């Protein structure tokens, strides 16, 4: 498949430009991921501090014919807006930034609220509740209110999606997590699947920092279909059947990340890829959320609510 159809109806492509830390080139690599490559899927977020330069990649995009129905845009609340009050300015922000109307998924970027001019690591006090339940609905309220086709949160836990389902009036569409060969999490993907969620694999090349281009396993399977590494990773995501957001800054990778339909991993080495040890954790989320002195997070384990 090259597209995936969320609970609402609505249709994601399989494939989308990831643009974090995507750099000078951002608003070029996103003009060339859609026009040149035929990406209709670009994943952001606040945080990344690139969304003004999406906004231009989209704005040539749309300039040069691709129709704002036919685009599929990702943004995230950053934990500091996780607070009911500042759901709706921080998707404003986001959208004024984007230049857009609505975007098609808006998904909580943490499931954490950090005080204003919180720090990395965060110091006492900076780390706050999140109080899930008051702000899901506002981003139901998003949705509602056309400012959003669907809502989604990343980086969650099964505890923390249970709770959210518990209260949600609109699950979220997507649960969008760190997945690759050696991070698989298996145990998200089948709660989300249990509950029909749709999954996004973000970091699918094990991102810079456990990039997985170079990784013998994944060499060999490659040079066997005779598609780069990228590919091969890339490819692994859609058949276990998650959408996938490679990144890159380059214009010959943005179209090598895509050329992933019409052929497949056989199955023994998908199952090699598979059988990669889970522990090549990119994002702990540890520099973000954990104070070991004075909590509330002491450890990623935290993070994690101990899932993993
Ligand atoms: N919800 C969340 O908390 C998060 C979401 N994400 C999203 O997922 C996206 C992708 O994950 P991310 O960690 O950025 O990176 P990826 O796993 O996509 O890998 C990116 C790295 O691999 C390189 N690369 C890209 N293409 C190839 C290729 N085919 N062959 C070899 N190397 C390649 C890139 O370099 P180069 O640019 O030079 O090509 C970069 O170093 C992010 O951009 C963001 O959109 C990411 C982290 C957290």
């Amino acid at each position: 498949q090259d597209h995936f159809v969320l609970k609402s109806g609505h249709a994601m492509p399989a494939v989308g430009l990831g643009t974090w830390r995507a750099g000078s080139d951002t608003a070029h690599s996103v003009r060339t991921a859609i026009t040149e490559a035929g990406y209709r899927h670009v994943d952001t977020a606040a945080e990344y501090g690139v969304e003004k330069e999406v906004g231009k990649g989209l704005k040539a995009a749309m300039e040069a014919g691709i129709d704002r129905k036919d685009l599929f845009v990702t943004s995230k609340i950053w934990c500091t807006n996780l607070a009911p009050e500042r759901v709706r300015p921080a998707l404003e922000n986001t959208l004024k930034d984007l230049q857009l109307d609505y975007i098609d998924l808006y998904h909580i970027h943490w499931p954490f609220r950090l005080k204003d001019g919180a720090h990395m690591p965060p110091e006492a006090g900076e780390v706050l509740e999140f109080d899930m339940e008051g702000v899901w609905k506002e981003m139901e309220n998003l949705v509602k209110d056309g400012l959003v086709k669907d809502i989604g949160v990343c980086n969650y836990t099964v505890t923390k999606l249970n709770r959210l389902l518990r209260s949600a009036k609109i699950p979220p569409a997507v649960c969008q997590m760190e997945m690759h060969p050696g991070w698989k999490n298996d145990k998200i993907f089948e709660a989300c699947k249990k509950h029909g969620i749709h999954i996004t694999a973000y970091s699918p090349l094990g991102s810079s920092e456990k990039n997985l281009a170079h990784d013998p396993v994944v060499e060999k399977v490659a040079n066997k279909l005779n598609k780069t590494p990228g590919q091969v990773l890339i490819k692994w995501a859609l058949q276990r059947g998650t959408s996938v957001i490679p990144k890159s800054s380059k214009d010959e990778r943005i179209k090598e990340n895509i050329q992933v339909f019409g052929w497949e991993i056989p199955e023994e080495d998908f199952k090699v890829l598979c059988s990669i040890k889970d522990e090549k954790r990119v994002l702990t989320g540890e520099e973000l959320f954990v104070n070991k002195t004075h909590g509330p997070y002491r450890s990623a384990r935290d993070v994690w609510d101990h899932e993993n």
